[PDB]
């Protein structure tokens, strides 16, 4: 169901997303995350979430501070003065 | 780390390990997850089929059972709960 993945911790959703590819579970984790206001950067291949309100927003990109989950370090990190180009959005 | 080792599931959070354990049933992952949980002093009660952890030193300890307070992961509510004056019978334990 959709509500279950809603309950799961974010770290659990990430594990599901990165290690159970091409499966239903991944599919619902992706959406569970989106509803939590995470967005997938299709290049960096990591999930981002606004830490606070962006500094600048145009029609093509926004810049500001974000927390993201680095799957290589398996840990939530933070980036300031980052430019999230919407063309890398799904 | 390499997904096929215990050092890998050791990096994951407990809740994730529980997810792995219940929803990737009968797989290598589940087994290594089970192991990961055991270093953390979680033990599997084979009747209730839930994981328990001593909250504090047990009150009584014999050869067949121990008694005291535990936290446990209820997989029907999917949440950590707590039990006082609980008897954990050693016959319902994976490996003595």
């Amino acid at each position: 169901t959709v509500e279950f993945y809603q309950r799961l911790s974010t770290e659990t959703l990430f594990f599901i997303f990165y290690y159970l590819e091409g499966t239903k579970a991944q599919y619902l984790a992706a959406k569970a995350l989106k509803k939590q206001s995470w967005r997938f950067h299709t290049k960096y291949m990591m999930w981002f979430q606004r830490h606070e309100e962006p500094k600048t927003i145009t029609d093509e990109f926004e810049q500001g501070t974000y927390i993201y989950f680095d799957y290589e370090k398996w840990g939530q990190r933070k980036k300031e003065g980052f430019t999230f180009e919407y063309r890398y959005l799904e």
